[PDB]
């Protein structure tokens, strides 16, 4: 802990028995009966309103607002700041025989102007009451009546400019971010917009929201190594939940025909600029649809969403892609392709033309991948991982990806066609990342079994692989009776950087994970 | 060992899924489309004038679709009747040999569409309904079905009407089953989510931004509690499931955001009861420049709003399960409001100021259970402590406001304007004997958080049962960097739901609670 020992911490401490000494609280309980500085200046700011003379005259509006002090310059009799308060500044003039200091009386040692310049300091709190007035150069302003200081602080601002290394530790002391700069604060602003405009779209249609438990005592419904956990009322390992899909299931054998949830799942992966172990996430489900039911609400979700935050319009642009700066259209319909159709049109190959040996060919030869990952792979296992090298990166503009491989997952219903090695399932891509997971769900309850019994003896054939146990209470509801669904899931943080252009998942976490000192 | 895939009414169901399918008919078809809901129909229709059962037959009446589940059955010779259950409404619908059809079943099938809805279709099946409305001689609203469609066959049957003790208390896990079964359960949790929303509004109007901030951290605190502990791989780290939200959003405060309050999940490794879960919801809300008497306004203000808007207006709601019987208890506003010491003299019986501390001992002594090691050295802050928690807390039925604690009951909260430095600006509100919530006048002065900090650092020192705890060190730079003084609640909201919803433990207001083996 470094900052103990720098001067200006040992100059502001020394500072509190001075300001204690001239009766003083510099922790005061409240600042009440103010306004907000935005809400100043929107009732102020376009009105006909006097000069300096007119608020020391005490002849126009009186006002009380309060933040923190950004900007410092004595005048002599006189004296300038800036209050900045929830993302807004306003200057503030002090003068010799108007400001008043709130505790300090007329027989203190020193002067109301005096205290301002030598007791506070720029990162102070400071609570103000006067009167409103515009120079002549346009600039709105406050004539300060009394000064109150409500809290002493007690290192100095952060540098507004941050350099590479302070970047870096602002992810961990991100009140200096919030502080420093209005990007960020913009950023997180869209962010719980966002969430929202989330929440208000998904209750229009009727869907409900719920809870379901992180701690359960399994995990599924995606691929994940996951956290585990004791709990120590039952001396029991538990499992942070990896995604919501089971849970949510199950409340659809209960009866409710929309539910859907955001919270946080954990998946205990590597970190990088669109992965954070905790992430958010929203899935949702409605009886009676399908997956082409589920592709219309997900992109008319994101339209909603895109034009509530850009003033009607659906094109966005993104700017730290490797391959430069890119416009991206959220107008729905989006593009529609099936996984075949994808890698013949990104890809160059069309797959049904090669025998599963050519498939082969193409991952060793066109791919870096490592031999042990497709030698012994399914046909349909080779066809996504075509998918995986030869597609994804290449998906821009936002796309539907329909009718993938029965391999990819063991709770979605093949084809109605009767194709039986294809699912009606759909993932949705934007700027080279996937968004988007939604599936025609499965309801079969022997159907699913068989499913999840060839998954786990595939997944025992792989030493790297996660050994959990068929969830029985998931087969049991399946058979008390899951209507027909329509479900999907979509990584809400890599949505917010989509629509607030950031480059990294970093950027939209108020404390993402980073690593220990 | 599964025991229902033994049982012959699972071998009865299983048996016709085959002939179901050489029918042609698919028992887990993949939509039904154009569906309403059944409480949408009710809402158009039951205030109407609608014919009767032989205009329904001359299809003069309103055509409907709808979905659910089958829940009862009686056959009538050419006619039957039945009850379809749809997100916690129901329907009469009514079956004719002449003028009913099952989809995909053929003329030239070897049975008739009535026999097939007696024969091959259970209770618990999920059905799609097509027909036209009306009312029977005893005025409930029905369906004369022109089209059943099977949606979902269901392989074990519907619940028991009579659950014991165990049988409801397995209900706890397969959740599925007791919301199938309870028009009770259905409605809690529909009252639980709507209350859920009730809160964001409320916060929404005052200007309070919605936040998250994360679970995993490598720290715990802003509560007293055992934290869940689990490893980040990629970073080979230890982290904790948080306890509380307090820290994180404090840290936000510090950032210059005004209003800030979050919603979720909070993770103590405690033991299991009618109050306790070790997974529960909480909504944490800080508003700068407050003090703990606006907190005071602003919480029962949020309670009486969520009361009113889910009674018709009412601010009495009826509470069963008290040792006391059945109560009524009323949230308007403003609450029941008490110091600590004001409160063991009304409900306890003692005045505290006027015992010594040996007093405070040989009471708790001779009028509670606590075993000697828990006041035998305690401090007289700590015996005020132990004299509410044992001889007023139960007492407290209606809300209160319980004010003005021992400094020892917290470290994050600043002490009495009026200087007594013993006691801190907290309040806990308890209705029906238990904790709600939980405020503060928010503590933001740096060296006295350290002081404090620290005392709780030698106090649990001596604790063998607590494991060494270290200071939140980012947290004291931020409060160096400044924090506004501040407000700040947490309410725990699974209580809260408890209470509006007149459930005896948490287990009824959580779909999955925790469960022994
Ligand atoms: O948003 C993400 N993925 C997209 C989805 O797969 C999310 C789930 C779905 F919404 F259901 C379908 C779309 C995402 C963000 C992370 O921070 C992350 C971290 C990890 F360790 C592992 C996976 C991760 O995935
Ligand atoms: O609602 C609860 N308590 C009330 C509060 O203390 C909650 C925190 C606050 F909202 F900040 C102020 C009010 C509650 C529910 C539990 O299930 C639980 C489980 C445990 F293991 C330990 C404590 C628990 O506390
Ligand atoms: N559980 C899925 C999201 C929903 C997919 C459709 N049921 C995932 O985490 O990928
Ligand atoms: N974090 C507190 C609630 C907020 C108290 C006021 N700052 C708790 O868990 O009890």
């Amino acid at each position: 802990v470094e900052y103990l020992q720098h001067e200006d911490y040992l100059y502001r401490t020394s500072k509190l028995k001075e300001i204690r000494d001239l009766g003083i609280n510099p922790y005061p309980y409240q600042y009440t009966d103010c306004l907000e500085v935005q809400e100043i200046r929107n009732q102020f700011v376009d009105n006909e309103l006097g000069d300096s003379e007119a608020a020391f005259r005490k002849e126009t509006p009186k006002v009380r607002f309060a933040g923190r002090l950004v900007l410092f310059r004595s005048m002599g009799k006189n004296a300038f700041g800036q209050i900045l308060d929830n993302d807004a500044k306003i200057q503030v003039m002090f003068n010799r025989d108007f400001s008043a200091v709130a505790g300090l009386a007329a027989d203190a040692g020193i002067s109301p102007i005096k205290f301002i310049e030598k007791k506070l300091d720029l990162g102070d709190i400071l609570g103000l009451e006067g009167y409103l007035f515009f120079t002549h150069s346009g600039e709105l302003t406050v004539l300060v009546e009394t000064v109150t200081l409500l809290c002493k602080s007690l290192i100095s601002l952060p540098d507004k400019h941050a350099g590479l290394a302070d970047k870096e530790i602002r992810y961990r002391k991100r009140w200096a971010d919030l502080i420093s700069s209005e990007d960020v604060r913009k950023t997180f602003l869209t962010r719980s917009r966002i969430l929202k405009l989330i929440r208000e779209y998904m209750d229009q249609q009727s869907f409900l929201e719920v809870e379901t438990p992180i701690l359960q005592t399994v995990y599924g419904g995606a691929e994940a190594t996951p956290f585990v956990t004791t709990l120590q009322a039952l001396h029991a390992e538990m499992f942070l939940r990896i995604s919501l899909e089971i849970a949510l299931k199950k409340l659809l054998v209960g009866g409710m025909s929309r539910v859907y949830e955001i919270g946080k799942v954990f998946r205990n992966e590597g970190i990088d600029r669109t992965h954070n172990p905790e992430f958010t996430m929203i899935e949702a489900y409605a009886a009676y649809w399908d997956y082409n039911d589920v592709m219309k609400c997900v992109e008319n979700l994101v339209e909603y969403i895109v034009r509530a935050l850009n003033n009607g319009e659906t094109q966005v642009q993104y700017s730290h892609l490797k391959s430069g700066p890119q416009v991206v259209d959220f107008k729905a319909p989006w593009i529609r392709m099936t996984m075949k159709e994808s890698i013949s049109v990104y890809g160059g190959v069309d797959v049904d033309l090669h025998a599963d040996h050519e498939l082969r060919k193409i991952l060793e030869t066109q791919t870096s991948l490592p031999e042990k990952t497709y030698v012994h792979a399914s046909r349909g296992e080779l066809i996504a991982l075509l998918f995986d090298e030869l597609v994804c990166d290449k998906l821009i503009a936002p796309h539907h990806i329909t009718d993938h491989p029965l391999e990819t997952t063991p709770l979605c219903k093949t084809l109605r066609s009767g194709d039986e090695t294809l699912v009606e399932r759909f993932e949705s891509f934007c700027l080279g990342k996937e968004l988007c997971n939604a599936y025609s769900e499965l309801n079969d309850p022997l159907q699913q079994r068989k499913l999840l019994e060839e998954q786990m003896r595939k997944k025992a054939l792989n030493p790297d692989s996660e050994y959990h146990p068929i969830d029985e209470e998931f087969l049991e509801a399946l058979c008390q009776g899951m209507p027909p669904a329509g479900g999907f899931g979509i990584g809400i943080d890599r949505l917010v950087m989509m629509l607030t252009d950031a480059a990294s998942i970093r950027d939209v976490l108020f404390f993402p994970v980073m690593r220990r000192i």
